[PDB]
């Protein structure tokens, strides 16, 4: 097994999403514009596997491998394809409303085991897949809740069913030598204040702990998958700096969290777990799709400096950090922008940048009242509401773009928001 599977291969290039932006381009005016996208196409973003169909309808999980398999012949050097795995019983369980087609109560992780993980499995095990390396991204929106969320009914009552099925996940990919696991960990937003990401680190080590190879079951861990949040707030490298009498970490936006970007806390996170004993061949991924934060939205266009207001803290930061979502909850159809390109080691402890998240693809349905006709299990969330506020704090907006369509389907007014934002910018 390699030490990094990002090193020495090229990144599988989903031929489904490439022909939905080359679509979209055909179809763009500027021409500028239209190249931009076209380039875009040529980058490598993940399959997800976000329900039992998945495995089979299109090209389904196969057909994706044998593209693969194409694509390496072709080029004539490895290639190294992300695959989520995304179908926990009580999925997404801090939502009022799961997507999730299984549930704990109802026989969920008996099927999480046979009808999801072990098809998987059984394909990826195939010995005509052994010259690939595959990366697996295991169950965003999991493990966190179990940090932050056991408030919640849901959550609460799913946390055996997560632990047992993350543990079969990885107990069974192990047997795979070509496969790379890396389990999903939030992002700084969610788990970066003291007692979260304490409490993460405590989780994941017990977690892993109990799988059958113990610190050797995993490759690492993947932070921002389907998030916004930079790699850098390059005008804001210290979160103790202090403006009119308060560190810059009180600031409204951060509520203190001293964590306001992803390298910040990946590189932190995998410190602490070698603390823990993991080896230190562990590496971290950042999912770049979303997060470059180039362009104009939400009344604010990228900064270029530190803010020159040293009035108040608020002002300072809001006037300085390159996140400018209203509120850093705001998880649905942000108006924001590409960043990095998929790109390995790009620093030490960093397998790689990814994009996990497909940019152009929906976060989800913008009104309630429109029923997905390919997956009844898809809910309108409020957080995708353009007119409401967010369910963290109902003193601010939620950012989310109208006219979105269900998660996963191609959302043209956002893609083309993405690529205009995009930071580095696109180059035709
Ligand atoms: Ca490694
Ligand atoms: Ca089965
Ligand atoms: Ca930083």
């Amino acid at each position: 097994m390699l030490d990094n599977p990002f090193i020495g291969a090229i990144g599988y290039v989903n031929p489904d999403w490439a022909t939905n932006v080359i679509s979209q381009a055909n179809q763009t005016a500027d021409p500028t514009l239209a190249a931009q996208m076209r380039k875009v196409a040529t980058y490598s973003t993940a399959v997800w596997l976000d329900r039992i169909a998945a495995i089979t309808a299109g090209r389904g999980l196969r057909g994706h491998l044998d593209e693969a398999l194409r694509q390496m012949q072709q080029a004539g050097q490895p290639v190294v394809i992300t695959l989520v795995i995304y179908d926990l019983p009580n999925r997404d369980c801090s939502a009022a409303a799961s997507n999730g087609e299984l549930l704990v109560a109802q026989n969920g992780l008996a099927r999480y085991k046979a009808e999801f993980i072990d098809p998987i499995v059984a394909i990826l095990s195939d010995p005509r897949y052994a010259g690939l390396r595959i990366v697996t991204i295991i169950e965003p929106d999991s493990l966190p809740n179990l940090v932050t969320n056991l408030s919640i009914p849901a959550c609460a009552e799913a946390q055996n069913a997560y632990i047992e099925g993350i543990r079969y996940a990885v107990n069974r990919l192990r047997t795979i030598p070509n496969v790379y696991i890396y389990l999903d960990i939030a992002h700084s937003g969610w788990l970066g204040w003291d007692n979260n990401f304490n409490g993460a680190v405590n989780l994941y080590t017990q977690v892993v702990q109990g799988m059958d190879q113990g610190f050797n079951s995993i490759d690492g861990f993947i932070t921002n998958v389907a998030n916004y949040t930079p790699l850098e707030e390059p005008y804001l490298p210290d979160p103790n700096l202090t403006i009119a009498g308060q560190p810059v970490r009180s600031a409204s936006f951060y509520e203190w969290n001293p964590y306001f970007d992803e390298l910040d806390y990946a590189l932190a996170l995998r410190n602490a777990f070698i603390g823990r004993g993991f080896p230190s061949t562990i590496g971290m991924l950042i999912d770049t799709s979303r997060n470059g934060w180039g362009g104009c939205s939400y009344g604010r266009c990228r900064p270029t400096g530190p803010s020159s207001d040293t009035s108040s803290v608020n002002a300072y930061v809001d006037g300085s950090r390159v996140d400018r979502r209203y509120h850093r909850g705001n998880w649905c159809n942000q108006a924001g922008g590409i960043g990095e390109r998929p790109q390995a080691a790009p620093r030490s402890g960093i397998d790689a940048y990814v994009w996990v998240k497909p940019p152009g693809e929906s976060d989800g349905v913008s009104q309630p009242g429109i029923v997905d006709p390919d997956d009844p299990n898809k809910k309108f969330d409020p957080m995708c509401d353009p007119n409401g506020q967010s369910r963290y704090n109902s003193a601010y907006p939620t950012g989310a773009l109208p006219n979105a369509p269900h998660a996963g389907r191609w959302f043209p007014q956002q893609f083309e928001i993405l690529v205009r934002n995009a930071y580095p910018p696109i180059q035709p």
